[PDB]
């Protein structure tokens, strides 16, 4: 392909409008209403098979469940829009308003709990290898507020070749989960160099990254830069010293991260 | 201080029908449904959250590790989820036994078998998950699976290599077999405790359910039977480079011949 570069990205979200708050923002309860505020044509919704999470009913875009939205759970469950990474994409494809301004609604306008999001980087220049970091992880070079990180292979039966790492820190239903992995791969796609680092938010950590996208001024990339530093280091072993916490962070890092701070989510 | 080989069921979720024109009994009802569990109508109470679609749930002592879902959308019917530790809280308290819940399942009632997981459980220690791990990277395994995915956990301060774990299949897939130490995964203090799982889904589970309920051949034989069919670990032959007429591996074939003569016991 002619892709290049590291790109930032909005890679999923979740968020359920609430019913019967005593608000100073305006309560949703109406499934038209919903698709106004993603700025999507309510004509392009068809009804899902099945409902999903507790709720009964859902409808999705194009009939496509990748950008759903269920309603009729228990009392108070409200409606409930899920966008996976797919559903992401075919948003930005349809939709007529901006991410930031979806998020403004979402955070200023409308009462809501955004429950997930993720955010994401595209490396397709090849800042480091998946397997460097597991390296280093097992060679004691790396600190972090996580304890434990999963490091997941894939294994080819025919020949043992081992084709795609995958690196996971903290648990999956905890507010921050840090991703690391070989997209190409993962996507079956023919493409050298594409590696993955995703960031998954859970509530309050996902409503605060909502907002810094909806007021527009940070670059995305100085969050997702800001939190990998702050969360995780890889090192480089010094012979001197045994305290791991004075290692120098490694280049490669302090590179990626570097080229990562000045991301923009593209705006048209 | 445990020992030798021990089968079980592991997971079960089915779904019965509601309206089917069949010549089987169909379920309209919790309490039908709790008879056919031979569980105590009195001991269910209502959970928080409904699931997959399902608006309301009830659990067995309110334990959601064995929930019955209902009140989906038309043509939903009734939902049993019965996990790992909801199988062994059906055994401490049903009046009846396995083979008489899949009887009913099977040729009683109008239901959809969706998931069933068999295990074993290893405490003797018929090999080490990490053995496996090493004859599949060294090119001496043949399977109907094409890959397998090797999961480690990595400890960041030391950089320790904690709970090897190996799945062939994908989850969504239909058969998908798992090895992992179970001793490490549950925090416990024995030497040895390896698991086999083989989880089913659809068709496969429902053939499996039925052979339970037929009650002729013992268990052991299908999840032996099923383990060589689709793995193959094998002793590399200097002489001959064709994989395929490498013999098995002597603990491999140790292991399965054990495994064989296994049964579901007729007292829970």
């Amino acid at each position: 392909s002619h892709m290049s570069g590291l790109k930032p990205c909005v890679d999923w979200l979740q968020v359920t409008f609430k019913t019967g708050q005593d608000s100073v923002k305006k309560c949703v309860e109406k499934l038209e209403k919903v698709f106004e505020i993603l700025g999507l044509n309510e004509a392009e919704f068809l009804p899902l098979k099945n409902g999903k999470y507790g709720y009964k009913q859902g409808v999705a875009f194009q009939g496509n469940p990748v950008l759903a939205v269920y309603y009729d759970g228990a009392d108070d469950m409200g409606i409930h829009v899920e966008m996976t990474g797919q559903g992401c994409r075919l948003f930005e494809l349809h939709t007529s308003i901006n991410w930031y301004e979806l998020f403004y609604r979402l955070v200023y306008e409308y009462e809501v709990n955004i429950t997930r999001l993720d955010v994401a980087v595209d490396d397709f220049k090849g800042y480091f290898k998946i397997n460097t970091l597991v390296k280093k992880l097992k060679d004691d070079e790396v600190t972090s507020r996580f304890k434990k990180a999963r490091h997941i292979e894939n294994i080819v039966i025919e020949g043992g070749e081992t084709i795609g790492h995958t690196l996971y820190f903290g648990a999956p239903s905890s507010d921050i989960q840090v991703r690391f992995y070989e997209k190409n791969v993962q996507m079956g796609m023919d493409i050298d160099v594409w590696n993955r680092t995703e960031i998954q938010l859970r509530d309050d950590r996902a409503h605060v990254v909502a907002q810094i996208i909806a007021d527009d001024v940070l670059p995305l990339g100085e969050i997702v830069a800001g939190l990998l530093r702050n969360y995780i280091q890889f090192r480089t072993r010094k012979a001197t010293d045994k305290n791991k916490k004075r290692w120098p962070l490694a280049r490669f890092w302090l590179n990626f991260l570097g080229d990562v701070q000045p991301l923009r989510i593209a705006k048209q």
